[PDB]
């Protein structure tokens, strides 16, 4: 039953320890009827300074700060994430990959800059109200916690979201969509390339979701970009991922020698099946990302029209 | 949900800290042996949170546990499960600075730093003695030691197994020394509800003349081992605390107790008019002179 907090790096061990600690601490903190404004200004800091004790996996000295833990706890609730689920993805085994995901591919941990944290703060109340109003039906990143680790005297900022891709359905092509932007010829020769806009126009792929999925999605995307424009935020993106079900079968067969295209929308929340009339049987994952940074209203309109183009 | 609701804020931190350290420990494997560094180790944490969980806890405080591996092993060697210990400390605020846990099972005493340094000086030989006697001993049973810091004021504590029962109320109390010096109960101390009478007050009574047959011998052998060890460790000024329970007074099961829980407890011999509790106390202050005098006095009664 023992959490060893064994990782490859001490920052991952402290990360796992700190999530375990905060989730447990928070569990002794009652759930409030409503958030008060202090919850948006609060934090929890703890400093561990041990001696000749529990050195095997943790550093002997470190610090863990969790931002606005009441807000992020409520957000976890608003997103249908059980905190004990959350901690166990983080702590049952060391996350992997600064970009990290939890061992079970269910959550993403991105290290961020202090300015990112401050931006997160300036927006958090409007974000929480948006999350209330759209019941969590959104394409924006879904924030579950924000943390400052301190280890070796280096402070480290990290923000947790839901991974936009499925934890079960493997992703076969990736795109990051937002002037002419192309993926590096070096990146174009990587294993899973994060292909860009120009590469998509030259490939001319198109996602086939069928009117009903199309409509759900476009309505939430219009609301989201209007909301972002409202906070004067730019440089965000739409991450899109393709899972070709036939290939998933083939690769599972290769595995064998040495449901399919079914997924849980409760769990894989950005995911959509292809229209029943589709050429290839495919599953798509689509979300807005990178929301922590020539007009925001102009960019709103440009982004929205482009993303409106990519569907059927 | 543990609120850590207490009578005083330091009690809230005490409950928080025992809870925290024990949970932390549950994730530390139990080692084939204690190593020397465990007797020199400690765990310190500083909590400084802001607009958060302030309702019953302080926003800033610190908690140090001394030699937690050794003390965990002592809890085990004394047959205390950490989760029982944790629940006694944390399920409800302790009570009465001298404390017992809400359930009267464990004793929490504030101590001085000098006492703490003495404790460290003795811990290895003490632990080894507790090993050798399988825990069959009359000495105090140390279960944990901690330094609280709150508003910047540090506070030391040592937790032991309580001598009195968590169920049966105690009807007379005495604190015995055996000095050649004369120690009597204060007319002011005699003016408390449960007087801690000394030797002189105990000599004049017939229910105070205790009665026991075969158990007396093995009890005396264990008292001898303890006092010989203390004389050996250069400890003086220690005491024997004792309690009497007249079951008739309780009526006005009865006289039933679990010896697995109330370990210092003894039934009266059939040649009796009661149930008695007896242990050694005050042992953190550094002759064999005192050892022999003390042991001889306790040998007769
Ligand atoms: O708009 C905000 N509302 C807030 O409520 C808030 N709380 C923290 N921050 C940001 O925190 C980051 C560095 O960490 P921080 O300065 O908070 O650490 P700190 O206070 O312990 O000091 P030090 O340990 O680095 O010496 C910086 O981006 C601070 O602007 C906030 N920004
Ligand atoms: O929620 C998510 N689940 C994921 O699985 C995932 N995978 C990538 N991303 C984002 O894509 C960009 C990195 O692309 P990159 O080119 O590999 O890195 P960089 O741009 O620094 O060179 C950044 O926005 C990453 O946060 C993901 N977000």
């Amino acid at each position: 039953k023992v959490k060893l907090f064994r990782a490859s790096e001490p920052i991952l061990s402290v990360l796992m320890w700190g999530v375990n600690h905060t989730i447990n601490e928070l569990s002794n903190v009652p759930v409030p009827v409503m958030l008060m404004p202090d919850d948006f200004k609060a934090y929890s800091k703890i400093k561990v300074d041990n001696h000749l004790f529990n050195k095997e996996n943790l550093p002997s000295r470190f610090k863990f700060k969790e931002y606005c833990p009441m807000v992020f706890r409520n957000l976890r609730e608003r997103f249908g994430i059980d905190d004990q689920d959350y901690q166990n993805s983080v702590t049952r085994s060391a996350p992997i990959n600064r970009f990290l995901t939890t061992y079970d591919r269910r959550f993403v941990i991105k290290t961020v800059s202090s300015e990112d944290v401050a931006e997160m703060h300036n927006i958090l109340k409007k974000y929480h109200q948006f999350i209330v109003e759209c019941h969590g039906n959104t394409l924006l990143p879904q924030f579950l916690g924000m943390y400052r680790l301190t280890v070796d005297g280096v402070e480290t900022y990290m923000v947790v979201t839901r991974d936009v891709f499925s934890h079960r359905l493997t992703v076969h092509r990736k795109y990051d969509l937002k002037v002419a932007r192309e993926a590096s010829d070096k990146e174009k020769a990587k294993d899973l390339p994060t292909f860009k806009d120009n590469d998509f126009l030259n490939e001319g792929q198109k996602l086939h979701v069928g009117e009903e999925s199309k409509k759900n999605f476009l309505e939430k995307l219009k609301r989201d970009v209007e909301f972002l424009a409202q906070l004067k935020i730019m440089d965000y993106s739409l991450l899109v991922g393709i899972h070709d079900v036939d290939r998933a079968e083939q690769e599972e067969m290769e595995v064998e020698e040495r449901g399919p295209g079914e997924f849980d929308p409760s769990v894989d929340v950005y995911a959509m099946k292809s229209h029943e009339s589709s050429p290839k049987k495919e599953v798509y994952f689509m979300a807005i990302i990178d929301i922590l940074t020539v007009n925001p209203e102009q960019y709103s309109k440009r982004f929205n029209e482009f993303m409106s183009n990519i569907l059927t």
